[PDB]
């Protein structure tokens, strides 16, 4: 769902650097 | 350079939802 999409997005952002 | 790509990626992520 959208909730998990945004949860995953935070994970991506935390690994992006 | 590379940093602008990472910054743009964060914007991209923020415009999915
Ligand atoms: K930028
Ligand atoms: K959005």
């Amino acid at each position: 769902g959208v909730g998990d999409l945004i949860r995953k997005a935070v994970s991506v952002i935390k690994n992006i650097v």
